[PDB]
């Protein structure tokens, strides 16, 4: 298996470290949400193959700093000779970095993360980063193409037309050289570009805010407007795209007929064939694709790739041969069609579940050792 | 500190046999639909800039007439000139491959074949074509490097993010962070200069911000007069260009007067014409939204205004009125609510300057 997590307390994760397996490179890596962080430490295997040992931590004060008592109980219980193999250490955190190196202010936690704060055991000096989320899941969109699995975990939804003369590989076996607009449409919507730099030899991953962006129009003037009347505010591409987003869908299509369902209701109704989700739904990958249409023109990518939980989980919808030849006539819904900038593109969506951000930090740290 | 001079190809071989220029040189070239300019750039103290080019005219409309340019610079030129070439790159107005391949071109014949040209103005390992978007935002990093942003660039006004990275006065580098060059000229040319704050590099990305949907502010029945004249839903460029302008005109006269150019349009109000001054405010709002919205989804540092068209038309940005509600139509965004469009210092090209041949050299820098 090429990408391989497993969680573990800290005294288990102490034993794992001393096996044979590990007495090799290491990375120091952390996933940090609002609740709970996850840290540990990363490996090559055999092929490109990615070990990742981590253990579970509360955020029980809800303060970012937290996690420099973290490190040092790490750093206090490991042998110092298994800690002097780290050669890398990046977090992702829920919010803005400057310098890859300050984090926040955050939604959810008081504080400011400091790298410069952090043990130089588990950040090496030079060779550490402090990312945003959606940074941390493009660098793990990276991470699967190296280990050779995209097939494994992400699906072609069409083949676009620049594919086959920038590639010889087949569409969806890995990322390709050409910019990949990496999507996230959950509860909110976030937006990264990895670009590949020539010059470098090297992709970057530069973190974007389309969700924000004014929805400009098609035929939908009227539907538009219904939404700014409600929120008296222009309409931007995430009040469309997210759970606020599809309820309002739902409230559209059924129009005081039926009572109102949270976006995990209506997920579920579609995914049992309730007509009126399904159109709610139809709504919500509407203006997905609108966001699509128009970064294909702006930002001329080869692939675009939605990913996160909630597009795993929602592969019925995907799957759906309608559904799709809705979803291609809305991405190729756009003016400069005519000279083929949007049929250009290849979409694909991840239909395996994986913690994009944990591989992210990993492959993020391979650029900084 | 930057100095491009134009010569005929027979003084700059002459120039070039000076004491001056016993320096390693880069070749450059700035091809358009028109002509090109192309010459040979050295370093001076201080990290200064020196070119020297001559104009050639495109007139067989075909891009592989560069060839016949590259061998008569090789037959004129002494040996001992071209010896120290130690990079040579091109840019070209369309897509380019490999740094390598570029074209099809709207507006020239054939293909650019940097395998095709001669080695002695492009050595091995130190060449590029580059697309002229690319050469442009390479060009402003030129000018940032060579100590004179101040002279090239003028503040239009400070963003609340400077002086959170920088200890500098706005203006006075490119800075630590995310630059969006905007062109707008005859159309309206875009490239991101990425910051990546890992190893403080600038990385120069091209866009097609032009081309977008314009998406509404209170304007919904003025796009629907454009939409209707076009058949096609407007797009930022349809706004911003030479015939948005000329369109502009058309709106605030209302049959008044006949049509102008978008050069006539742009002397009237200069003048002081009122309806050309209504017009040119109108090119400046749909400008500003592009910036608004790229302010927004590219979080930049800085937006920088350039090229001919910016400078030669200083008088409308040094006009504070013009300039207040510029800044105004900046910051009418959404998300002005939470100060993103207020963390942007935007600059104007206030000094004409080849930008893409600066950059042609700077790629080789690079290279």
């Amino acid at each position: 298996m090429a990408m391989n997590i497993k969680e573990l307390s800290l005294h288990e994760l102490c034993e794992e470290l001393k096996t044979p397996a590990w007495n090799v490179p290491l990375t120091f890596v952390g996933d940090v949400g609002g609740t709970s962080a996850r840290m540990g430490f990363v490996r090559e295997g055999k092929n490109d193959s990615v070990h990742a040992c981590v253990t579970r931590y509360s955020m029980k004060r809800k303060d970012i700093t937290e996690l420099i008592e973290f490190f040092n109980e790490i750093i206090e219980l490991m042998p110092a000779s298994v800690i002097k193999r780290v050669k890398a250490g990046v977090i992702n955190v829920p919010g803005p970095v400057t310098g890859g190196a300050v984090g926040g202010p955050f939604n959810n936690l008081k504080g400011i993360a400091r790298l410069s704060d952090y043990p130089k055991a588990l950040f090496p000096p030079g060779r550490s980063a402090i990312l945003n989320d959606l940074e941390a899941g493009g660098f793990g969109v990276l991470a699967v193409s190296d280990a050779h699995v995209f097939s494994e975990y992400f699906g072609v939804m069409w083949e676009g037309t620049q594919w086959r003369t920038c590639e010889q590989e087949p569409a969806g076996s890995v990322i390709g050289r050409g910019r990949c607009l990496v999507l996230a449409p959950g509860t909110g919507l976030g937006s990264s570009l990895i670009y590949y730099n020539p010059m470098n030899q090297q992709h970057i991953v530069v973190p974007l805010e389309l969700g924000s962006q004014t929805i400009p129009m098609r035929k939908d003037i009227d539907y538009i407007q219904t939404l700014h009347a409600e929120l008296k505010l222009l309409p931007n591409y995430e009040n469309m795209v997210s759970g606020a987003g599809l309820e309002f869908h739902y409230r559209q299509v059924v129009r005081g007929s039926r009572p109102p369902c949270s976006a995990g209701e209506i997920a579920k109704l579609a995914s049992e064939g309730d007509a009126n989700a399904c159109k709610a739904m139809k709504k919500y990958h509407e203006y997905l694709m609108r966001v699509g249409s128009e970064a294909s023109m702006a930002l001329l990518p080869l692939t675009i790739v939605l990913v996160g939980d909630n597009i795993v989980n929602n592969a019925f919808f995907y799957r759906n041969p309608q559904n799709l030849k809705e979803m291609h006539r809305e991405a190729l819904n756009h003016e400069m069609e005519r000279l083929g900038f949007q049929s250009r593109v290849t979409y694909l969506r991840q239909k395996k579940l994986l913690n994009l951000n944990l591989m992210g930090c990993y492959r993020c740290g391979l650029d900084l050792s």
